[PDB]
C-alpha cells in the first residue's frame, strides 16, 4: 500500500522539497502537483521551474480551483500555501476525508487575536484549531499519531524551540529577562516570488520583522514565554542559523543544561547536539537535521541552532511528522 | 561656472551611481532627479533607495512627464534609461539645447536593421543617429569634443573593445575564426526590478542572450569584425570579467601585442594594463577603470578584461565623456 | 556480499564526499580512513572536519605510513589524493590484490612525456598506465567492467569531454578552429588546505593556469583533438559550469548536432541533456548529474555543461566506475 | 606642510586601506610601507598585493626590523599590526618623536589583567596605557586633540558603543539585563593570511568567541557596563552589522531614545542615524560612515549599528583620528 498524496503550492521553494522527498518516499507517491486557478506557470513541468528535479520528476503544474478535482481518492495533502489558502483549503480537504499537512501558520495556534493581530483576518474554523496537531515533530505526542490536520511549525519557530522548549520545562532559564533569539535565514525564506526585497542587489544583511514579526507570538505562546525574536535576511540561499542568549536561574550549571538537552534529544535523530562548541550553518544545509551546541559563563546562556530553512524549517519537518502520523520510520525519505 | 545637470531615470542603479558622480563632480550639481510619471517611487528621497547616499544626496524623485518641466537652463542631460524611453527623450532635450549623454543603445549604431532585429523598433531619427558620438572614450575623436549627442556604449561592449580594438586596428588577429568573447556580469546589470530571473535564489551561473543578446552587433559593427559574444549572469551584484580567445595572425608575437596594447593605454588613465597575467574581477569593483592583461602560446591569444559595470560599463564612462566633451579633467570625480 | 573500502585521503573535500556515499551504499562499507604520516589531523574524527557527517559517519582519520596495515582483506580503495601520493600508493594496493580507483592525474593518460611537462616527475610505472582504465563512464567499455586500475578524470576534463566526445566522434565540428572552453569552478575544487589563493577574501573571478593548466592536455589527448581550455575561480563553494564554443563542419545543423547527442545520452541516467536552452548552475550542485544544452547559429556552436565539480567531477564518477567494475546499478547510492 | 606618514603593517586588509587614505590626504603623504624583518613579501608592490591600487598607490614594501630605518624626519605612524608587535614598537616611535596610531588592541585599555586574561602577555609599559586616547572619535576630547599614543579601537567596540554610549550615559537602560550584542562580520576581519578558519569553503556562518573574544571586556569596561558580545564569521568580505538588544529603564519612551541619539549624533558627520527603520550592511560597505537604527516596543530596545569593518572598523576611525589629532576637517580623505 501507498499513500496518494498531493501537493498544493508545489512550484514554491518549499513546495518544490515537498515533491523531492515524497518522490522518493518508498511508501507515497504523487496524484497532481497544483498551483493557482490563474498561475503563470499552470501547464509548466515541475522541472521546469526547478531543474535540479529534471529526469527526476517531471509532472506537470496543474490550476486548481474546486478541490473536488484533486480530492478523491487522496490520503494525504501537503499545502505548502500561505495563511488565507490554507484558511480556505484545508477544511475542505478534511471533509473529502484526507489528512493536511498545511506549512502555513493558518491552524499552528488555538487563539482568536493571534489572527487578527499577526495575519489581519478572523479565523472561521475554532474547532480545527482546536483539533490541529502543532507539528513540532520532536515534541509532539499523540494528538498527532492520530490527528487529521497537523499545523506545521515556521521555519524560525522549529529551531528556536528546540532550543529553548526542554530548558524551559526544566526550570533552566530566569525568565523575567525574555530569551533573545536573534536569527539569520536564506532567502528562499521569502518564497519564489518577484518582488524589490528579495531581488539579488537588494540583500546584504539586514533584520526585519523588528517587534513585528508573525513568528514571535508563535515562539511564545507554545513555549509559554515572552522573548525577544529578531530575525535578518543575509545573502546564501538556503539555511537558518540561531543564536539565542538567556539569563540561567541562579545556580544551573553547564552539566545540568548539557544534562537536559541529552536526555531530550539523545533518540532524537534529526536532531545533533554538539557536546562542545556550536553548528556551523553550512554542516545542515541541504540535511533535514537542527543541529544544536552552546555555551555558559556565570549566569548566562548562549544557545545556537541551525536547520535548513526548507527543510527542517519546512518540508523535512511535514514529511517527519506524515511518518509519525502513518507510522514509518521517523526519518524515512529524509536520510 | 557650474554644468547644470539633470539626471533622468535616476531610481536605478547605474542612476545611483551618476548621482554620486555629478555630486562630487567640483563643475557640475544637479537640478533634478526624474522618474516615470507613473512611477511608485515619485516623491521618495535617491537616499531612500539607495541608502549609500544618506546624508551625502538627499534630493526627492520627481515624476516627469513633460519635459518643459525639466529642460530650460540645464546644461547636461543623462539619460539612465532603457532605448524607447531615450529614444522620445534624446531628441526633445537637444532640441531644448542640452547636451544629451544617453546610456541606452537607442543612438549607439548608425544602423535602421540594428534597431529592428536587436531592439524591436524603427528609429526615427536617422539624422541624430548621424550625429551621435559612440562614447568609447578611449578611442572617441572630436566628434565627441563638439558632440552633442553621446550614446555611452553598453557595459559589455566597453571591456570588449578596450581589449581587441587596438590589436584589430593592427591587424594582429586572424578574423577567419571569429574571437570568442565569454563574460560574466553582477546581478546589477540586470537593473533594478522585481523578476524571477534577477531574484535572489535564483542566480547562480548561467550563460544568457545566447546567439541573441544586442550588445553581439554593437560589439561586431564597431570592431568591423564578426565576433561570438556570450554574456553570463554570476552570483555577485557588481563587475563584468571577459575572457576573450582568439587566433592570432600567422607570425604575431607576445611582445607584438603587448606594444600595441602599451601603445594604446600608456597615457589613458581609466585602463590599467597588466604587463604580465590577468586581473581578478574584486580588484576593479567599486573603481572606474577598465584592467587589461593577457597571454599568448603559439597562434592562440587570451585576453582579458575586467570592469566595474555600472562605473566603467555606464556611468564613469558617461561622465569621462561628459568631461571630454567639456573639457575637465578627464577623470574628474571618478577618481 | 560487502566490499571492504579503503578510503586514503578521506580528509580533503573530494574523500568527505566519497565517505557519504560509500556510507550510503548497500553493498560498500569503509574499513578505514586515512591521512598522512604525520597529519595534524590524525585521530580527528571525520565528522570534525566535515560536520555534514555528524551522527552519520564518525569513523576516526587513522595516519598511514605503511600499506600494509591498511590492504589486507580490502576490495576496494579510493585514492582521493594528489598524483605523487597516487603514483607511490596505487602500485602497491594493487600489488596486494585491491582493485584501486585514482583520483589523481598520475595514470589518466598513457604518455611519458605528459607527466614530465605537466605534473614534473617521471612516471615509474608504464605497464600500470597501459592497463588503467580512464574512468569517463559514461565511454568507458570493458577495459573498465574488469579494469583492476581506475584512473578517474579530473573534474573540467569530465564536462568538457562528456559535451565534446559526440560530436567529434560524428565529425561534426571543423577542428582547424579549436574548440575553446572556458570554465568556472567553485572553491572546492583547490582542495582543503590553508593557502593565500584560495582564502575567503581572494576570491571574486579571475582565470588561472592560462596555456599551463594539466587539464588541457588530458581532454586534448583523450578528445583527439586539440583544444583551447581556460578554468577560473568563482566565488562559490561547488560547482563546474563550462561554456564551449566550437566552429561546426560547413554544413552541420542544429538538428545533426542534437542527434548525436541524443543517441550519445538518451539511456546514461547522469547526463540530463536539455532539449532547448542551457543549464544553470544551482540546479545540479549536490547532485551527481553533468547537465548539458547547446544553441547552433550558422557555422558555430555554443555548447554548455555543467555537474557539481566535487561529485560528477570527482566522487561520483569514482563511485559510478566502481558500480560498473563490480556490476552495480550505474547509479547505486548516488541518486 | 605635509605630514610625513609611515605604514607598519601595510600589506594586511586594514594596511591596505590605511595606504588608500593617507595616499589620498590633502595634507600627508607616505615615506614609508614596511612589513616583518623576514616577510615573503618584501620587495613586493603593495599593488602586487592589492591591486585595487594599481597605478595608484605602487610603494614597495620594506622589511623593518631596526625602527631607527623608518623613525626619523616621521610625523606620524600608523600600526597596522597585532599587538604584541605594536606593544614591541609604539614605545620605540613615542621616543623618536612620532605620534602613534595603534591598531591593536595593545594600548586600549588602562589595566593590567586585561593583558594577562585576554591578550597572554604581561604590559611593559604602564605608564603609555596612562597616556594612550582610546581614539572613539565621536566621543573622544582632548586627551586626543593632544595625544601622542592614539590606541584606535576594534571594529566591533566601534558599532557596539556607538550605539550603546548616548544611552547608558542618559541612564536609559536598566543594566541589570546586560546589553546582548550579537554582530556578524565579513571575513577580512579575520586578517590576510592562510589558514582553514577563514578559507573560501569554510566560511558560512557561524558564532565564535563565544564568551572568550577579546573585544567583550573593552566594550565593557569603556562603557561602565557588563554586556554579552557575541561574533559570527558571516560568508561576505566586508562589512559589520551589529543587532543589539536591551531591557530599557522602567518608563524610558522610543521618543526619549530618539532624543539621547539625534543629540550625540547630529552634528557627527560619520554616523547616520535613520530615524525610522534600521540599516541594511551593503549600504556602508566602502564608505567611512557607522549606520544607526532602532526601535523600542514596552520595556524591551532593539539598536542596530553597521560600519565597513576595515574603514569606520579600522582604517578610517585612524585615520579620522589623526584629523583631530592635527586639526584637518575631521572627514578629511575618507569622503
Ligand atoms: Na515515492
Ligand atoms: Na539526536
Ligand atoms: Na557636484
Ligand atoms: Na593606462
Ligand atoms: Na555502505
Ligand atoms: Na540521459
Ligand atoms: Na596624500
Ligand atoms: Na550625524
Amino acid at each position: 500500500a501507498m499513500l496518494n498524496t498531493l501537493i498544493v503550492g508545489a512550484s514554491g521553494y518549499a513546495g518544490a522539497e515537498l515533491v523531492t522527498y515524497v518522490n522518493r518516499h518508498p511508501h507515497m507517491n504523487i496524484t497532481a502537483l497544483t498551483v493557482s486557478a490563474q498561475s503563470n506557470d499552470a501547464g509548466k513541468l515541475i522541472s521546469d521551474l526547478h531543474p535540479q528535479l529534471k529526469g527526476i520528476v517531471e509532472l506537470p503544474l496543474q490550476p486548481m480551483s474546486d478541490i473536488s478535482e484533486f480530492s478523491p481518492g487522496v490520503d494525504v495533502v501537503f499545502l505548502a500555501t500561505a495563511h488565507e489558502v490554507s484558511h480556505d483549503l484545508a477544511p475542505q480537504f478534511l471533509e473529502a476525508g484526507c489528512v493536511v499537512f498545511d506549512l502555513s501558520g493558518a491552524f499552528r495556534v488555538n487563539d482568536a487575536t493571534f489572527y487578527e493581530k499577526y495575519y489581519g483576518f478572523t479565523h472561521q474554523y475554532p474547532e480545527l484549531l482546536e483539533q490541529a496537531a502543532y507539528g513540532l515533530a520532536e515534541w509532539c505526542g499523540n494528538k498527532l499519531k492520530e490527528a487529521n490536520l497537523i499545523a506545521v511549525p515556521g521555519c524560525y519557530p522549529t529551531a528556536a524551540q528546540l532550543a529553548l522548549k526542554p530548558l524551559i520545562d526544566a526550570d533552566l532559564l530566569d525568565l523575567n529577562q525574555w530569551p533573545v533569539i536573534n536569527a539569520t535565514s536564506g532567502v528562499s525564506g521569502a518564497g519564489r516570488k518577484a518582488a524589490i526585497s528579495n531581488s539579488f542587489c537588494e540583500v546584504s544583511l539586514q533584520p526585519y520583522g523588528v517587534f513585528t514579526h508573525r513568528h514571535q507570538p508563535e515562539i511564545a505562546t507554545h513555549l509559554g514565554a515572552d522573548v525577544i525574536f529578531t530575525p535578518h535576511l543575509g545573502n546564501f540561499p538556503r539555511g537558518i542559523l540561531e543564536t539565542i542568549t538567556c539569563r540561567l536561574k541562579s545556580g544551573v550549571t553547564q552539566a545540568q543544561v548539557a544534562q537536559a538537552l541529552q536526555q531530550a534529544y539523545a533518540h532524537k535523530p534529526l536532531v545533533r547536539l554538539y557536546d562542545k562548541g556550536v553548528p556551523a550553518l553550512k554542516n545542515v544545509v541541504g540535511l533535514p537535521f537542527c543541529d544544536i551546541g552552546f555555551a555558559v559563563q556565570g549566569e548566562h546562556l548562549i544557545i545556537v541552532a541551525t536547520e535548513d530553512n526548507l527543510l527542517k524549517g519546512a518540508a523535512a519537518q511535514a514529511v517527519q511528522c506524515a511518518n509519525i502520523r502513518f507510522g514509518y520510520a521517523e526519518t524515512q525519505s529524509l536520510i
